[PDB]
């Protein structure tokens, strides 16, 4: 699956916002508009046993050009959020479900 970092006109958001994959399928994160994002797993909203420095992009690394994207694959079922930590007061926050 491959979800844009901000919409063509610059709106800050993740594009889908809302997506479903298979266990074991790739997210690829791609840096689209808007810059600059990461993206961070909820610590509070995921799975248990999940663990969220494996799953997530260092809060400070930043993608700040084009063509720059960030991949994970995810294996334990149920709901996952996530958030872009400079945008996250702007609403730039998501949700996976891994079925
Ligand atoms: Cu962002």
């Amino acid at each position: 699956a491959e979800v844009l970092l901000g919409s063509s006109d610059g709106g800050l958001a993740f594009v889908p916002s809302d997506l479903s994959i298979a266990s074991g399928e790739k997210i690829t994160f791609k840096n689209n508009a808007g810059f600059p994002h990461n993206d961070l797993f909820d610590e509070d909203e995921v799975p248990a046993g999940v663990d969220v420095t494996k799953i997530s992009m260092p809060e400070e690394d930043l993608l700040n050009a084009p063509g720059e994207e960030y991949s994970v694959t995810l294996t334990e079922k149920g709901t996952y959020k996530f958030y872009c930590a400079p945008h996250a007061g702007a609403g730039m926050v998501g949700k996976v479900t891994v079925n």
